[PDB]
């Protein structure tokens, strides 16, 4: 009973999928449409701004893009994004479909098409709200190391884990769920983490059913029943350094295109897309409605 909006999608989409390095003009208008299409779709928003250096161009200014439904709740499912797209000596251009373009667009389609319940019975609680966030720098300007990464989520992390024994606002997450590389063709997600192994397991157990039902297209198993074998270092880092939950819905393998040029609109698999929509939308829907007491996978 919830159903596609892929009007939206696309339309979300097409106003994220453009060269949106941090320090650039085409970044600021991607960030100020983030802010204006979370207003819009009833969250309250708020930006976590502030100015680093990073390697060739110095100081540049960051700002995370947080929008929470029922900032008073006492715990919050987390669902997250990079909305920078990564600087390249040779392609300023980058478009960064699948990293994170669709992504950032999956997360604000999955608020619209769960809008009915998001924006009336959901408010109506105060045992869980919702956050969507947008983090911004995700992306490492020379190599990716410890200083020249995660930009804004060590950031953010940061300020959440700043009355001496009271829970500090980031031991209120539940579990982040970070999305990172979607948009290829048949991806395939695996169990990165033995306390999430449940939720991922879930996401297994939803695909089957909508599968069995005949509502997704073809015959590939995208959320696979298996541990991880690999290490995707990602904005999850500085949330796991502060005992968070975190589910890391990134594809692996890597869409072929990945930080290429070729990272575009005409390489996305749109099949795969509405399956991975079908699958997320009901998964975050089962996740706040079943919700009852504090969900604990830390402990
Ligand atoms: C949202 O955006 C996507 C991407 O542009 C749209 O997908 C496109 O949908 C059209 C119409 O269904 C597809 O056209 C088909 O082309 C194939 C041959 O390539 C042909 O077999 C069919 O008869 C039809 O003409 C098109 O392939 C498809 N493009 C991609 C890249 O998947 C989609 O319709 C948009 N949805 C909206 C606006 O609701
Ligand atoms: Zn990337």
């Amino acid at each position: 009973q919830w159903r596609d909006d892929e009007v939206h999608f696309n339309r979300t989409l097409d106003s994220i999928l453009v060269p949106r390095v941090v320090g650039s003009r085409g970044h600021q208008q991607v960030r100020e449409y983030l802010v204006q299409s979370l207003n819009g779709l009833g969250f309250q928003t708020e930006v976590d701004e502030f100015k680093q250096r990073v390697p060739v161009f110095g100081e540049l200014t960051f700002a995370n893009v947080v929008g929470t439904i029922n900032p008073q709740a006492q715990n919050f499912l987390a669902l997250a994004c990079h909305y920078d797209s990564k600087y390249f000596p040779n392609d300023p251009g980058f478009v960064g479909a699948t990293d994170s373009a669709v992504p950032c667009a999956i997360l604000l389609n999955t608020a619209k098409t769960l809008g009915a319940y998001l924006q009336k019975e959901f408010r109506n609680r105060s045992d869980v709200g919702l956050m969507l966030i947008f983090f911004d720098g995700e992306e490492a300007f020379k190599e990716w190391t410890d200083a020249d990464s995660v930009y804004g989520s060590k950031h953010l992390a940061a300020k959440l884990a700043s009355a001496q024994l009271a829970p500090r606002n980031i031991d209120r997450i539940e579990v982040l769920v970070l999305l990172d590389l979607i948009g290829a063709r048949n991806p395939k997600f695996s169990s990165f983490y033995e306390n999430t192994d449940g939720l991922h397991s879930s996401l297994v157990q939803i695909e089957k059913s909508l599968r069995t039902a005949g509502q997704l297209e073809g015959n590939n198993n995208m959320f696979l029943s298996r541990v991880s074998g690999g290490l995707v270092d990602d904005d999850h880092r500085p949330f796991l350094d502060e005992n968070v939950p975190v589910l890391h819905l990134v594809a692996t393998p890597f869409p072929d295109v990945w930080h290429t040029p070729r990272d575009n609109a005409a390489n996305l698999h749109w099949p795969s897309i509405r399956n991975f929509n079908r699958v997320f939308r009901n998964f975050v829907y089962q996740y706040l409605k079943r919700h009852t007491s504090p969900v604990n996978l830390r402990f």
